[PDB]
């Protein structure tokens, strides 16, 4: 059976262990070919790439989406063919979801990533009463939101708020701006709050994912404000290794085994006309299979490394 994958950027870190985890899985099924595609961060690139794959005779797609709004335009033109879609990571809107019987969605509840992030900062802050360097009780931080708009950024930037809040611990926002996922852009980002007026009274920085983390813990050592703690999310392998030399402070898994595993059994199931979740443990709802965050820190690294 060929199944045809679309990942919106090749280089995008958590897209590429993805990416390669349904590979592996692919390899391991003798009776499915899988024909991967980078769109390079561009939709109409992914457009034209899921015309060939149509051409090429796939019997369902799986497609990460460069825009969560063209899910219209992929669905109509698998619609003609009669193909299975399971879109996954970025999420499409619920009607578009809902046009198309054959639409399916793997992702994660993103409300839940922002919410562990803040009970992960939560404990810290409480347990580290020196990283409250100007004595007032709240947080002074900064942010590194993810793409505006994108479901988990959005998520993550309110959720991480809210919960602390909700905890009892006060904030107050020094800066916030997007470095859209990019560890450079995050890099040159926190370089230049380190530079400015506040430099000094920043006391956490929190990340809406781990490559931008990583981006200002290299320009937090290059300032030597290296005690100054990062939380991220998505538990990749580079930011475990920070988080066990403590240079990280937190992250919370996003598990790409499961989601890659789940996109891949929904879309052979249905490339082969039997029910999405047919032989399998998914438990779909309402058209979704939504796999959990899990948190991360010192504690409990051994369960990931
Ligand atoms: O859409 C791609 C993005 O999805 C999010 O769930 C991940 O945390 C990001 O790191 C990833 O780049
Ligand atoms: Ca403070």
């Amino acid at each position: 059976t060929r199944i045809g994958v679309t990942i919106y950027k090749y280089d995008d870190n958590f897209m590429s262990v993805v990416r390669k985890a349904i590979e592996k899985d692919g390899k391991s099924a003798p009776d499915v070919q899988l024909l991967m595609n980078d769109s390079q961060n561009d939709q109409s690139k992914q457009n034209d790439q899921i015309d060939v794959l149509l051409a090429k005779g796939v019997k369902a797609l799986a497609i990460n989406l460069v825009d969560p709004a063209a899910a219209g335009t992929v669905i109509e033109k698998a619609r003609g063919q009669n193909v299975p879609v399971v879109f996954f990571n970025k999420e499409p809107s619920r009607k578009a979801l809902d046009s198309y019987d054959k639409a399916y969605y793997v992702g994660t509840d993103s409300k839940e990533s922002g919410v562990i992030q803040g009970d992960l900062i939560a404990k810290h802050w409480q347990a580290n009463q020196g990283w409250d360097l100007n004595k007032d009780g709240k947080i002074q931080y900064v942010l590194l939101k993810g793409e505006p708009g994108h479901p988990d950024a959005e998520a993550r930037t309110t959720y991480v708020v809210k919960e602390l809040n909700d905890k009892g611990i006060q904030t107050e926002q020094l800066a916030l701006d997007t470095a859209m996922w990019d560890t450079a852009q995050a890099k040159d980002k926190m370089d230049a709050w380190l530079s400015g007026p506040n430099a000094n009274k920043i006391e956490v920085v929190i990340a809406n994912n781990d490559a931008m983390a990583m981006g200002a813990v290299e320009a937090l050592k290059a300032h030597n404000k290296s005690s100054i703690p990062v939380f991220g999310v998505d538990a990749l392998p580079e930011a475990l290794a920070l988080v066990k030399s403590g240079a990280m402070a937190g992250t919370v898994l996003n598990d790409a085994n499961n989601q890659a595993k789940a996109t891949f059994d929904l879309a052979k199931n249905l490339a082969e006309g039997k029910g999405a979740a047919d032989g399998t443990s998914w438990k779909i709802e309402n058209k979704i299979v939504r796999v959990p965050y899990v948190g991360v820190d010192k504690d409990n690294l051994s369960e990931f490394t």
